[PDB]
């Protein structure tokens, strides 16, 4: 019932009760651990609506009281009659910040209580979307002093009237295909750069062209709508020592905006909730740079670099891997536009599961995502036992609706 | 029913069914996940069961099973367990046993050697003088003047739980840690309860950086005894950096033989509370790990002093800077000195290549991301992109406490 949870570099022992409140499933058992896989009515809401209110009640410190029992009667009476229910504000700003809270992923959630929502339930179009995200980016952006930020468009029904973000995240770089085999761009894109093409989009065809959004509305066919430029803050990458660096062409945006995940808050639906903060070096320059079906260009940096590439054990790859992500810590620095380094981001997240254990009774967090794609064990983080189970309101996967749309 | 897992930087799709075959638990629930926790006498009731289920995967290995051969053996084993309430394994059937656990072992990113394991038969051992000769015979096999062989020593198995043998060491071969009055650490700092053992009971401590700990051996459930291996036997690398020529005078060493001996092997319910085992080292469980971690040696201040990278922020990278420096002194040293070692490229493509063909051979291969995965450079080895089962199967290697936790003192 009660879970300890040992930090192995300071002896550090910390018990686990929030768990027991746990509701949805992990995808391990008894018998398997899954802990690596990447995804594993009327009747069924009220339930899902009073588990809400009870928890929101009980944070305002107003449990059991007049206003408590009020409100839990009015939505009982709505979904009665209605077969859904509408969040006062109150309760759409609690949900979306404690989704946050739950986000066993996140490592940055020290930062979960500010968090600006942007209220956009009455938006009935694909050109009203475009302006709420193009005011999103623009918000969050700060001429690079970024803010936190979520836009949540309106609830699932009947689930044929979905408003959605086609694109994986709001800021992203196209992908194709060429005739000589290889890739230009980002690989990880081809897809959807070829769906926007037989919707209609004229791409330039180049290494680092900003996708254009793809908006479903209402459950009807996708529109594309680009972002203005200028509100596309983006960044050159040179080194502070390496004055070839420059040459590669690389770039990278400042804004990163995850919007292909569902937000679901006392049993509601919310399939269109593109929400961001700001990146973690190590996301851009391990992962989007690094990664073989990526950008992929350790090889090219470390010929510059001249290393001798002839054997694994001269540890080529970790020399280069560590040069690109000076140079991209060093850029955004230098262009005053936020990130933080897996060391600094690791170290407020230990800070962090400190303040929830003592103030909540726990802090679910996922190790396979929390430690950082490089330098895993000299952070924090590595040493840290957590504990991984599903807490709502929770940010969840969903599939891809180009699988699912009806045209 | 079968399970996948894929892996998405190749989008190459695996099928488990040998998940199936798992009896023992993992920690985990359908509400919570244990992934990340370290660590999460029996009658003759529950010991035929287990002794069956072992003979009849045996005799599958072999290609007899329901053979009168497999038959006679089930019978006797039966009637010894009723009779003497254990058993005893054929010599066939504890190699077949112990390279099995080593197989099994989910925690380990080095098996596609799994089937070259040299077992060394201890089960006539009787005093902690004999476990001392059969270590020093492992060792000096094992170390093969640098040229590595992978092997086990097996003592004899748990009787009633008061006549255990037990080797109180973690690793046969490590360096002393010592709390100074001060509060520092000379030495390496997660051998200093060991050490402070190995002292009352009469060692005498050096007092340097690098002192390799005696033996302390237990032989059926006796008091344990202190001996010190010859220094001969001990293979040790000075480590130097190929373009640094101020790294060799950091003074550090290492020894070039890592060998595991405070684990149980479990095999068809018998219980092996000593059974050291060892193979080679991966460049960054020494670089990484046993220099980088704060709780041990922790030399990355001192190295990037010595390479003046900036130290006033983080974001300069300077950690990983200096970690990547000794990662790489670590393996030019061994390599010179002609000891062997795997780089953690080296030993996590291999892996990826043994769990496809235990996949294809044996319908899986369970496997613990977060051990697998190595302490620096996770994403650019290609396991860090490879989904994983995790769960439990026998004959297998298991944690138990330490000794000085549970022994009776015999005076
Ligand atoms: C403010 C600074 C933030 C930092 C430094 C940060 C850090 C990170 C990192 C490094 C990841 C792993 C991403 C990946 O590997 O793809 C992540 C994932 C995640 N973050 Fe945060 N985050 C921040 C803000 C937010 C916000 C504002 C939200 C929601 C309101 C959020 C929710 C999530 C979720 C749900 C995941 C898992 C996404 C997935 O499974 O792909 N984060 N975060
Ligand atoms: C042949 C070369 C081998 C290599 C390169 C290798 C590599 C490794 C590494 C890097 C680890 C993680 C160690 C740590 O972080 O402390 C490990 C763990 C482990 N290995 Fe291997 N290993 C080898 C041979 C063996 C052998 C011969 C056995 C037994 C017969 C074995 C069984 C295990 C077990 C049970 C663990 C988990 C240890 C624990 O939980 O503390 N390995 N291996
Ligand atoms: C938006 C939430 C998921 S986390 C806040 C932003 C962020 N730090 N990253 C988002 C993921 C970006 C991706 N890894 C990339 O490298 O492009
Ligand atoms: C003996 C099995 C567990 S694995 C075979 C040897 C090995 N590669 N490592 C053993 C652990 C060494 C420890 N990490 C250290 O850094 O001293
Ligand atoms: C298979 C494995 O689960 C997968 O590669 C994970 C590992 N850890 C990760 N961690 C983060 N933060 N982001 C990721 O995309 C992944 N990928
Ligand atoms: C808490 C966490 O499980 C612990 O630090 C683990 C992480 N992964 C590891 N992986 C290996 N190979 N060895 C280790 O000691 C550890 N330590
Ligand atoms: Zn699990």
């Amino acid at each position: 019932r009660f879970l300890k949870v040992k930090n192995w570099e300071t002896d550090v022992v910390l018990t686990d009760t929030l768990h027991l409140k746990s509701t949805l499933e992990t995808g391990c058992t008894e018998h398997i651990c899954m802990g690596s896989i990447m995804l594993p009515t009327k009747d069924q809401l009220f339930p899902l609506a009073k588990e809400f209110l009870d928890q929101y009640y009980s944070s305002i410190k107003r449990f059991g009281s007049k206003a408590h029992m009020d409100r839990l009667e009015e939505v009982n009476k709505e979904i009665e009659s209605t077969s859904t229910y509408q969040l006062k504000d109150t309760e759409l700003i609690y949900g979306a910040k404690h989704a946050w809270r739950n986000a066993s992923r996140c490592v940055g959630r020290i930062q979960w209580s500010k968090l600006q929502v942007f209220d956009a339930r009455d938006c009935t179009t694909a050109h009203g979307m475009f302006n709420y995200i193009c005011n999103h980016v623009k918000y969050a952006t700060n001429k690079g002093n970024l803010r936190s930020a979520i836009t949540i468009f309106p609830q699932r029904t009947d689930g044929k009237h979905d408003f959605r973000v086609w694109n994986s995240q709001l800021i992203r770089y196209a992908g194709y295909k060429q005739p000589d085999g290889s890739t230009l761009g980002d690989p990880a894109n081809v897809q959807f750069t070829e769906i926007c093409i037989q919707q209609g989009w004229k791409a330039p065809r180049g290494r680092f062209d900003v996708l254009p959004l793809l908006l479903q509305a209402n459950g009807n066919d996708p529109e594309l709508f680009q972002i203005p430029p200028e509100l596309v803050l983006e960044v050159p990458i040179r080194h502070p020592k390496f004055d070839w660096f420059k040459d590669l062409g690389l770039k990278w945006y400042g804004l990163p905006a995850v919007s292909n995940m569902l937000l679901e808050i006392g049993g509601l639906e919310f399939s269109a909730c593109p929400f961001s903060g700001w990146y973690m070096g190590t996301e851009i320059g391990v992962r989007d740079y690094c990664d073989n079906s990526r950008y992929n260009i350790l090889e090219e940096v470390a010929k510059k670099m001249d290393l001798d590439m002839r054997k694994t054990s001269s540890l080529w790859k970790d020399q280069a891997l560590v040069e690109i992500n000076i140079a991209v810590l060093y850029s955004f620095q230098s262009d005053k536009v936020t990130i933080v380094d897996h060391h600094s981001a690791t170290e407020s997240f230990i800070k962090h599961m400190e303040n929830e254990y003592r103030c909540r009774g726990g802090c679910p967090a996922d190790w396979v995502w929390i430690v950082p794609p490089m330098s895993g064990s000299i952070t924090p983080v590595f040493h840290q036992e957590m504990l991984n189970y599903r807490l709502t309101p929770s940010f969840e996967y969903q599939p891809d609706p180009w699988n699912t749309h009806v045209w």
